[PDB]
């Protein structure tokens, strides 16, 4: 009844717009590479350096080199002993990369009484690394269950008396952990603090800035083509009820992957998420149930002939929907990867089926039983659809078996769905058909008690997710990362339009370049 419009206007519509700096970049990349492989003063420094390479957002250039170094540090270590700092950062990086380090490496830091030694509370740096490492905990690691509470407390009290940049690093950590942050959003921030930190590697910092701008340029090109695609759909006049969230969609998708090699992927996935939002809006519009069923049915059958079987005002979204997946088939045919599209299609269909049920409940004001609600809630998330779809644009690391695995609803995808669904429930209540409200009734508790239960489930889903990365894994790392990043999209964007976090992330990653 009042379509669109993007808050960004035509800011991104046009194509964006020095060979010296490109040569610089090419040379810096090799220097940074060599510094990873070459020794540093000790293992703690090499670890710290790897952390910096990852946090500046350029680790994707140096995957094998970082890996080789972390393997050495796994098999070659004297735990008796390292700092709290050294123990924590070693645990964090190694576990991130799948090595089965026991949380027992933290036992030496507890007094006979079972409490964290007093020395610990004086070590802010150590406390920070312990806090970050605790976000890597899985099930049955109560020492880290304690560490997260312990460290959160003493780090808060120590802030006032701390000096820059350590102060800044601490306060930011408290708001956003490294493990749950989006790589590129954290990278932009870390690019600021890093320049402080006297003793920061000069070449690393310059390479990262230049890299960031090169990627921004690539992303702006991608977003321009999408915007032009969307502009031509002309949903603005054709679809009164829909919102324009292309840019916000693109931003989510660049969260799924930002790397240059995933360019085709961001393109297809962005169109997919855009169309998914249009479909979603149609279910949330003034559509009646009796119009929604033919709509859902046409989506299930999926053929241009169905366009004649639906209410006139729905035809534009339907035609545009079919077109996106047909385009995917063509774009991916040059490597014979058409088989991948059918799986993404099936995920979109499942999604539309869940929208139908949700719509019926609001429209007919139907209060479900608990497990009726429980059985239908998770499938509206859209995160299985996005992970599966994101595989479409990947390389050979993705295989016909990947799609069989993902369609069987694997653990890592489950965990990300719990995270998506429950964070979204808590948020929509706090900040029709409310899961929190439902839980309150079913168990007879208050909002706050409901929140506590839900967040507990989010925390336990994060543990499952971490567990999925520990070797051996069900799928390659680059497959798993898709689900990790979707969870990270939730932790950054959906715990509080278009949102300060989105607007800020969009501006920092897509609008403002870095000054060299």
């Amino acid at each position: 009844a009042d379509f669109q419009p993007s808050i960004w206007g035509d800011l991104f519509l046009n194509c964006p717009d020095d060979a010296e700096t490109e040569k610089r970049h090419q040379q810096l990349k090799e220097e940074v590479r060599k510094m990873i492989v070459a020794p540093m003063a000790n293992s703690t420094q090499k670890l710290a350096f790897i952390d910096s390479v990852q946090r500046l957002g350029v680790s994707y250039h140096f995957t094998k080199e970082i890996e080789d170094e972390l393997e050495n540090i796994y098999h070659n270590n004297n735990d008796a002993e390292n700092d709290l700092y050294t123990t924590s950062i070693r645990f964090r990086l190694l576990r991130e990369h799948g090595y089965n380090v026991s949380c027992d490496v933290f036992n030496k830091f507890k007094d006979e009484q079972g409490n964290f030694k007093s020395s610990v509370t004086s070590d802010v740096r150590g406390l920070l690394e312990l806090y970050q490492a605790s976000y890597l905990r899985v099930h049955g690691e109560d020492i880290l269950d304690e560490a997260i509470s312990f460290t959160t407390h003493h780090l808060s009290l120590a802030v006032a008396s701390l000096d820059h940049p350590l102060s800044e690093e601490v306060s930011h950590a408290l708001k956003q952990s490294i493990r749950r942050g989006l790589p590129r959003v954290e990278a932009r921030h870390y690019l600021s603090v890093y320049q402080d930190i006297e003793s920061h590697n000069k070449a690393l910092l310059e390479f990262a800035k230049i890299d960031f701008n090169m990627l921004q340029f690539l992303h702006r090109k991608e977003l321009s083509e999408i915007c032009r695609w969307w502009k031509d759909l002309d949903f603005q006049r054709k679809l009164p009820y829909a919102r324009d969230r292309v840019v916000e969609g693109y931003f989510w998708i660049s969260g799924v992957y930002f790397e240059p090699q995933y360019s085709l992927g961001r393109k297809m996935l962005t169109k997919v998420i855009a169309m998914a939002s249009i479909v979603d809006d149609t279910y949330d519009s003034y559509a009646t149930y009796e119009e929604l069923i033919p709509y859902t049915n046409a989506i299930e059958r999926w053929d241009i002939k169905c366009i004649d079987e639906i209410p006139e005002y729905m035809k534009p979204s339907y035609k545009a929907l079919l077109d996106v997946y047909e385009e995917m088939v063509q774009l991916v045919a040059e490597h014979g990867r058409q088989y991948r599209v059918e799986y993404a299609k099936n995920a979109m269909i499942r999604l539309a089926q869940s929208y139908l049920v949700e719509a019926k409940w609001t429209l007919q004001n139907y209060k479900p039983s608990f497990e009726e609600f429980k059985a239908n809630a998770l499938p509206t998330c859209g995160y299985a659809m996005l992970a599966i779809t994101s595989f479409v644009g990947m390389g050979d690391i993705v295989t016909p078996e990947t799609f069989k695995w993902a369609a069987s609803d694997p653990k890592i995808i489950q965990a990300s769905t719990i995270i998506c669904r429950f964070m979204d429930d808590v948020a929509e209540h706090k900040f029709d058909c409310s899961a929190i409200e439902c839980y309150m009734e079913e168990y007879g508790v208050t909002a706050q008690e409901a929140y506590d239960v839900f967040n507990k489930h989010v925390e336990s889903a994060w543990k499952d997710l971490n567990q999925e990365f520990l070797k051996p894994t069900e799928m390659p790392t680059e497959v798993l990362n898709r689900s990790l990043n979707l969870a990270r999209v939730m932790d950054v964007l959906y715990r509080e339009y278009v949102g300060k976090a989105a607007k800020g992330g969009i501006t920092s990653l897509l609008i403002e370049p870095i000054a060299l």
